């Protein structure tokens, strides 16, 4: 018996915050407490619990490691060399980086979805690509415990919460992602694949640059059930 708990907050019209939490009854309140805090400020809150049907239990296997460099611009070198480990070749991935450098909404600023794309044509292959495809329904299995060994172990918050969203985006076959913050004073991010594992890469963007985003790759023959997983398949992620 579980419940998916899923908040958003804004302020004057503006998203400020999100988050889901997956819990038993018994941790309900928890969890909804967790959330409604969550938002510095907010005029806004809307919170959408609902008792899940099916799901699934995956255990965690990606390797993490770190690389810092002197740059954006070798940062973002580096994450194109480790896509290009991921079978992506060199061409599509540096299109990836390009569009959130350069803005990935295409009528400007960003999406709050991923951008789609094939390992191929580097065409963007989401629906409305304003908003892009958001991944939703996963949690850790028990987030407070790994939530206190990660940040032991020298992450952050948000190595947290990127943590489970990619391992759930990988197990829905997504072959490989770029990924770095919106957050203007936040400049690591990532790329992630089955081989390469949680690449955690620092300047991939210059402080203050406020345009983030993620961008997946993925198999056009494969579109139909990477979306369904991606946006409805329920997945808890044990260590
Ligand atoms: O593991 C990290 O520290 C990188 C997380 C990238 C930030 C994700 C986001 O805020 O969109």
């Amino acid at each position: 018996d579980l419940f998916s708990v899923r908040m958003r907050a804004q302020k004057n019209g503006k998203h400020v915050s999100g988050a889901e939490r997956i819990v038993k009854k018994e941790e309900l309140e928890t969890a909804v407490k967790e959330l409604l805090n969550r938002p510095k400020e907010f005029d806004f809150m809307n919170v959408k619990v609902e008792k899940v049907k099916d799901f699934e239990v995956v255990k965690f296997n990606l390797k993490i490691s770190t690389y810092s460099f002197k740059s954006p611009e070798e940062a973002r070198e580096f994450a194109v060399k480790k896509l290009t480990q991921e079978g992506i070749k060199e061409e599509v991935a540096k299109k990836a980086v390009e569009i959130l450098s350069k803005g990935a909404n295409p009528k400007g600023g960003n999406m709050r979805g991923a951008v789609l794309m094939d390992i191929e044509t580097g065409e963007r292959l989401e629906e409305d690509k304003e908003r892009g495809v958001r991944t939703i329904h996963f949690d850790w299995k028990d987030r407070k415990k790994v939530t206190e060994k990660l940040l032991k172990e020298g992450y952050t918050l948000r190595t947290v919460d990127a943590l489970a969203l990619t391992f759930k985006n990988l197990f829905c076959g997504v072959v490989a992602e770029l990924c770095w913050s919106d957050d203007p004073d936040y400049v690591t991010g990532y790329v992630s694949g089955k081989e390469i594992g949680y690449v955690r890469i620092t300047p991939l963007k210059e402080k203050g640059d406020p345009l983030g985003g993620r961008v997946y790759f993925v198999s056009r023959k494969e579109l139909s059930e990477i979306i369904e997983c991606l946006t409805q398949k329920v997945v808890l992620i044990e260590l």
